[PDB]
């Protein structure tokens, strides 16, 4: 009954892009010239109402950088509607083919744009839980949106939220700083050799990731405020975006391509 409402016939299924759980998503079109994203719930596999929180997040959260909702169909079966990535998963297109071609240049770019929908998030006092570069898509033109895939991220989880359930935009920013490391390391998981058990320990005693090979000291060190113990002493999202927009110029002037960054 709102104007997001679609004609079932509007949406072709063309490539079925992965069975999840509660349903499928589809690569298709909508009024046959729209490249979309088709989310499917399996009827009866979860509360109608509850599928479409998902719909009704995306509503309320607008942004250049966040993924977009196109429309939706939410009477049984339900399908839910978004933009389509050409690239797919972040996390997906930094260990495949184009792996190799990234440099230090264009991770910082990706790293800028997500900061930057961070920020619209930082600013609308929501909070995502679950950033990492699984639940970045990626586009034409390096072009990166903050999504979530619905998807124990115990790794990437900052101490106060895998502990005590203390989660906030600060935790956020925890994430981030490990999203860093698989954007600078090519979408290898953080702590190689560790095991979760040790990951929450280790963690604790203060232990962190070292700088990855290539990788200039001072995003390094933009890591390491990510990860200070105390929440508070974390960096916003606006202090990242302006930092990685600004990198090349104010932090790395004397930056210089090697062979992996
Ligand atoms: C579970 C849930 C519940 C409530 C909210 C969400 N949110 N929340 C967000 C934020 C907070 C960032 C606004 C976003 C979502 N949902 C979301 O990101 N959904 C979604 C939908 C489809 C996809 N999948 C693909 N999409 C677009 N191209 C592709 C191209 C290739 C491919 N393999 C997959 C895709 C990913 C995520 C999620």
């Amino acid at each position: 009954k709102d104007a997001w409402e679609i004609p079932r016939e509007s949406l072709r299924l063309e490539v079925k892009l992965g069975q999840g759980c509660f349903g499928e998503v589809w690569m298709g079109t909508w009024n046959g010239t729209t490249r979309v994203a088709i989310k499917t719930l399996k009827p009866g596999t979860m509360s109608p109402e509850a599928f479409l929180q998902e719909a009704q997040v995306m509503k309320k959260l607008r942004h250049e950088k966040l993924v977009q909702l196109y429309a939706v169909v939410s009477e049984e079966p339900i399908y839910i509607v978004t933009e389509y990535m050409s690239k797919g998963c972040l996390l997906d297109f930094l260990k495949g083919e184009m792996g190799k071609y990234l440099r230090l240049p264009q991770l910082v770019d990706m790293a800028a744009q997500i900061a930057s929908g961070m920020a619209y998030v930082e600013r609308m006092n929501y909070v995502h839980r679950d950033l990492r570069a699984a639940n970045i898509l990626v586009g034409e033109n390096l072009v990166c949106k903050v999504a979530d895939f619905g998807l124990f991220p115990i790794k990437w989880t900052a101490p106060e939220a895998a502990l005590y359930g203390r989660f906030t935009i600060k935790s956020d920013v925890w994430s981030f700083g490990i999203l860093l490391t698989e954007l600078t390391t090519k979408g290898r998981v953080p702590y190689p050799g560790m095991v979760n058990r040790e990951v929450l320990d280790q963690v604790e005693r203060g232990y962190r990731m070292p700088c990855p090979p290539e990788c200039p000291e001072s995003l390094h060190d933009l890591m390491c405020q990510c990860w200070r113990k105390d929440p508070e002493e974390r960096p916003t999202f606006e202090y990242l975006q302006a930092f990685l927009e600004d990198y090349f110029t104010s932090t790395e002037p004397q930056y210089q391509p090697g062979e992996n960054l």
